[PDB]
């Protein structure tokens, strides 16, 4: 299939990856950028991640979803369902609204496409309606990251896809923080791209952080696979 042919081409090997975001999150302002690299073959991700604006005002777990669904292992038999690959080199944009229940919310936007041999994750960020003692602007959250299935639905009509998951952060005080997450993705050319039926997406994170560090950061290792369709 010449157009499985062309996304798969763009992934087969490890491709480096860029992040910037913009972040205001009730006025508290901040920037970070990340590098490192992602193979899809493996739906391996590796990245890190530092605010280079001083302190990062929320959790680094409260960013991990904002902060590559390309890189997801799509197993043979799914290929025809990757409208991620299948959106590059242009790329696509991805939106969420994300619902801190019982706090605020963070809206995002970011684009997400090839410059050069380089796959670059651009986003902005603004949350409102934080409690300034709460759980996310109080720094409440655990260095930590549970796994969870993301649903992947088509979005006909708008020529792309909509996502909707729960993640549960950790609270210190053994609770969990519900963050419930509204996406949709559309890609950014006129081309034809991949639709697919109803799957999943299987994500695994782990936090760490790297020892001759000094600047506020997060590492993240992520392994994606998809699934749902045997």
């Amino acid at each position: 299939d010449p157009m499985v042919s062309k996304g798969e081409e763009l992934f087969t090997g490890v491709v480096p990856i860029l992040v910037e975001l913009d972040g205001d999150v009730n006025g508290h302002k901040f920037s970070v950028s990340g590098e490192g690299e992602g193979d899809a073959t493996y739906g391996k991700l590796t990245l890190k991640f530092i605010c280079t604006t001083g302190k990062l005002p929320v959790p680094w777990p409260t960013l991990v979803t904002t902060f590559l669904m390309c890189f997801a292992r799509y197993p043979d038999h799914m290929k025809q369902h990757d409208f991620f690959k299948s959106a590059m080199p242009e790329g696509y944009v991805q939106e969420r609204t994300i619902f801190f229940k019982d706090d605020g919310n963070y809206k995002t936007r970011a684009e997400v496409k090839f410059e050069g041999d380089t796959l670059v994750n651009r986003i902005e960020l603004k949350g409102i309606d934080f409690k300034e003692d709460g759980n996310i602007l109080g720094h409440k959250l655990e260095y930590n990251y549970n796994s969870h299935n993301v649903y992947i639905m088509a979005d006909k009509q708008k020529n792309g896809i909509k996502v909707n998951f729960k993640i549960r952060h950790n609270i210190e005080d053994g609770s969990v923080q519900l963050a419930d997450h509204y996406q949709q993705n559309t890609p950014i050319g006129d081309g034809p791209v991949l639709l697919p039926d109803n799957h999943y997406l299987s994500y695994q994170s782990a936090l760490s952080k790297d020892p001759n560090e000094k600047r506020d950061h997060m590492v993240l290792l992520e392994f994606v696979t998809a699934a749902g369709i045997t």
